């Protein structure tokens, strides 16, 4: 069993994880890595953003071809339905446990 | 001004929004849109999911052209420094307050 | 059919909400109030705080300053388990979700 | 110079920990501890919680019976202006930073 500290630098490492309170259901959290993109590519290509998101990017960078945004890391859960759940936060209990596993 | 709720509703049409509390700096929330992608695209093509993710999906699902896997909505922050915060959470503050306001 | 905004407008007029699907193992959430409280308590007689908090407390404000210090509002969870989870805090799936209900 | 895990573990001691970017507006997080209190108390004592979840006590616990019941552990801030935020909350940026110190 691991504390909440060790299924992070679990997830760091690219590791799966979960806890054990879950109960298993095929549940797991995971880390979604940073990336720095192209602004143009944001504007002419992303599709995952809404489009007041790209008109911002748009009005202040215009057609830079060098201009990057830095999207940072995140966790997500594989939910017990089967859906990826972008954003997972972490819970008091959560955050406190000592129940945590890996998964992969 | 604005309650939590009312916020969630404009991010929910695509908006962008603020707390009055954060004080300006450019910074605000989005919200990223929901997708189902196919799990051979999931498997052979996203960069942006580990490779533990990436191996699972391939062992469940092979060369499938129809399963499909639920990406969720999602909120986000567009930060002070201009980075994207993937994952943005809402603090005990942040969803009582009234003091949310429209960016765009 | 209540969305979270919704939802929350009813935590802060005191009434214990849920999602429809927590309905079988009886969780809901709630909000605990507000209050300010004088220095000289928070040091001499809150049991519900770490030493290292009173000791800062006690350090940092003299009591003899007529100062008092808030505790904000939050958001708490009665589990399946029975048990009360200080702090909750919601997913994402929680905030963009229109299947909250009043409980009481 | 410490990951979120241990300054997870040094918040579960009793210490009082921040990021160093929170210096200058000094900010921390603490630990506050759990406790099991006699359902009785949480009916007819306690001030700290809405009229709704002391009458949801009182009607699904009788006080006949001798049962407890659990406040969890829980994060919290003593914010820049100096209030308690109580349910704390980490960020993704949080979670993945190693920039925790321990303030005490
Ligand atoms: N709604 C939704 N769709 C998803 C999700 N994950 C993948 N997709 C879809 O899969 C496409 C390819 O993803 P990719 O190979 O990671 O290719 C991505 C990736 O390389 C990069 N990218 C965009 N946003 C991010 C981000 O937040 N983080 C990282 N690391 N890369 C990102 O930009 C490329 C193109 O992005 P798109 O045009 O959006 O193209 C995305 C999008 O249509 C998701 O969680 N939600
Ligand atoms: N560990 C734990 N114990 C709990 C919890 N809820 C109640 N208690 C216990 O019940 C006692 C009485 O609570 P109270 O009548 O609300 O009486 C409280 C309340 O009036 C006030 N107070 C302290 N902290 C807060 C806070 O964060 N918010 C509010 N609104 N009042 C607070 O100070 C009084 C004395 O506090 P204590 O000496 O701590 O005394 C508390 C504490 O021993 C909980 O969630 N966790």
């Amino acid at each position: 069993s691991m504390t909440f500290g060790q299924a992070l630098e679990s997830l760091k490492r690219g590791h799966l994880v979960a806890r054990k309170g879950w109960n298993g259901k095929g549940m797991f959290i995971f880390m979604r890595p940073e990336d720095s993109l192209p602004t143009n590519m944001i504007v002419n290509q992303v599709k995952s953003l809404p489009e007041s998101f790209k008109r911002w990017v748009a009005n202040n960078h215009g057609d830079s071809e060098t201009d990057r945004i830095k999207f940072t890391a995140y966790l997500c859960m594989k939910a017990a339905d089967g859906t990826i759940v972008n954003g997972w936060l972490a819970s008091q209990t959560d955050m406190l446990a000592n129940d945590w596993v890996i998964v992969e």
